[PDB]
C-alpha cells in the first residue's frame, strides 16, 4: 500500500531534517573526530606492527543523507536497487571533520582502511571517485574493504591485520562496525554490548550519530527486515516507550 | 486538524526509536562522558578560582524519552503545560554516563552546576526528586540555575562566574546550552557557530545527540514555533533536501 509507503517514510522525518540541517549534528561529527585524532596520537601497536585506523564509510565518512531525503519525498522503503542507482549518481558529501582526520592519519604514521558494506562489484566506482572529489587522500582501491559475500564486518578486520597491521581504533555509527558480537542481534543484546565496552567508546570505538537506518533498525523486531511495510510500522510503534500521563 | 497533529507527531517515531532503543545512542552518551572527564582532569583555573562544569538537564542528564512517546501515542504536539505535568510525575530516567560523571566531578574537586530550562517556579520539586532518586550527588537547590524569566542561558552562566567559579567546560544537546550567540537563531548561523568552534567540541563544549526536538526544530524556518501544526509539517518538508533520482 502507498498509504503505508509514506507512513513508514514520514517516520524519518525529524530525524533527517536534525542529520541535515542542525549545528549539533555538526557538533556531534566533530566531537567524535577530535576525541579520534587525540586516540590515534595516543597509540602505540605491538612491535613490527603498522598503525591502521579502520573507518565505516556510509553515515560515519559518506553523508548519504540526499537519498533518505528522496525516501520521503517519494514514499520509498529502502531498497538495495535504488541505493546502487544513488551511489552511481556521485552526489555523495562527506562527513564533518572526516576528510581531515582520514588524511591526518595517513601522513602520520598510520593507515585508514574503509571497511564498508558499499558493495565492491556494483558500488565501488562511484564511492572512490566521490572520495577522491571530496578530498579524501588514501583512496586507492587497496585502502577498501568493500562488502563481497558477507555483511558482518569481522572477517575483513581480520584481513587487515593479516597484512601486518595492527588496528589502534574503529570509527562507526553502527555497533556492527566495531566486530560481530551483536550482528543480527535485538537492541536488547546491542545495549548490553555497549555496557559491556562503556570505557572504549570515544576513545578505541568513536561513535557518529545515526537516527535514520541502521543494525538499530532491524533490532527493534525478531524479522523485522523480512516484514512488510505494515509490519515494520507497527515494529516500530511497539518499540515505543510511553508515559502513561498519570502522576 | 487531529490529522495534521497526528503527522507532525509521526514525524519523530524513528528518532525516538533510536534514542529509546539503539545501543548506538548509548554509545555516544558513553563518548560524550568519558571526554568529559578526560576534558575535566585536564582543566586548569586562574588563581583564586573554583572548578565549575556547566550541565544542562534535558536530554544531557536526564532523560525524558517516554514524554514524547506519550506526544506520539497521543498526537501531542509540545505543550508546556504538559510538560510540567510530565516533571511532576516523576519518572525521569538519565542519560547513560550522567550520574558517574555527575558525581566524580564533585568528588574531584569540582562542582556541576545544572543550567536548565525546566521551570523554577513550577518544575523544581520533581526535578531534585528524580535526580536524588536517579542517584546524583550534590542537587541541593543552591546547585540549580532553573528557567526563570529567560529561556536564553548566557546571564545564569554568569551569575556562576559572579561566584568565583571558573567554568572548565560545558555539556548539552542543544548548541544554546553553550551560550547565547545563536539563541533563536535559524540553522544555517547555527551551523556556522559549530564550524568557528570547531575544535571545542568533545573538548570544552561535550554534546549529546537530541533528535526529537531542540533549537533545531525552530531553526528550520523563520517563526517556526509561531506556525500552526500545518505550518510546522510544511516547514519540517521544506527543509528537506533530497536526491533527485537521477544520475
Ligand atoms: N535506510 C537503509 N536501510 C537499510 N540499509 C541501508 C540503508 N541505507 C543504506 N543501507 C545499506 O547499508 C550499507 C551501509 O554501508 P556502511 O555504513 O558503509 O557499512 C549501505 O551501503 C547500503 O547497502
Ligand atoms: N519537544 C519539545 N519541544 C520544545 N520544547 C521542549 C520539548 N521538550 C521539552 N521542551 C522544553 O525545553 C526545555 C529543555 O530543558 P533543558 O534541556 O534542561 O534546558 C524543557 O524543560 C521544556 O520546557
Ligand atoms: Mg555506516
Ligand atoms: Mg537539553
Amino acid at each position: 500500500e502507498e498509504h503505508a509507503n509514506m507512513q513508514l517514510q514520514q517516520q524519518a522525518v525529524l530525524g533527517l531534517n536534525w542529520m541535515q540541517d542542525s549545528g549539533e549534528y555538526k557538533a556531534l561529527a566533530y566531537q567524535a573526530y577530535n576525541a579520534a585524532k587525540v586516540a590515534f596520537d595516543h597509540a602505540k601497536v605491538a612491535k613490527g606492527k603498522k598503525k591502521a585506523v579502520v573507518a565505516d564509510l556510509n553515515e560515519t565518512m559518506l553523508d548519504n543523507s540526499p537519498y533518505a531525503g528522496w525516501q520521503v519525498q517519494n514514499n520509498k522503503p529502502f531498497d538495495g536497487k535504488d541505493w546502487t542507482r544513488w551511489v552511481d549518481a556521485r552526489q555523495s558529501r562527506a562527513v564533518p571533520g572526516a576528510v581531515e582526520f582520514n588524511n591526518y592519519v595517513n601522513s602520520h604514521n598510520g593507515k585508514v582502511f574503509y571497511v564498508t558494506n558499499r558493495k565492491d562489484s556494483t558500488e565501488k566506482s562511484g564511492t572512490i571517485d566521490d572520495m577522491k572529489r571530496l578530498g579524501f587522500n588514501g583512496v586507492e582501491e587497496s585502502a577498501f574493504y568493500l562488502k563481497k559475500d558477507k555483511s558482518a564486518k569481522a572477517a575483513r578486520f581480520a584481513e587487515i591485520e593479516k597484512q601486518g597491521y595492527e588496528i589502534v581504533l574503529y570509527v562507526g555509527d553502527n555497533l556492527d562496525d566495531f566486530g560481530n558480537t551483536v550482528y543480527g542481534k535485538l537492541n536488547a543484546d546491542r545495549r548490553a554490548f555497549v555496557d559491556q565496552n562503556q570505557g572504549k567508546f570515544g576513545k578505541t570505538f568513536i561513535m557518529l550519530p545515526n537516527a535514520n537506518y541502521g543494525g538499530w533498525e532491524g533490532g527493534l523486531a525478531e524479522g523485522y527486515f523480512k516484514k512488510d511495510t505494515q509490519g515494520q510500522i507497527k515494529a516500530r510503534l511497539d518499540a515505543v516507550q510511553a508515559w502513561d500521563g498519570k502522576l
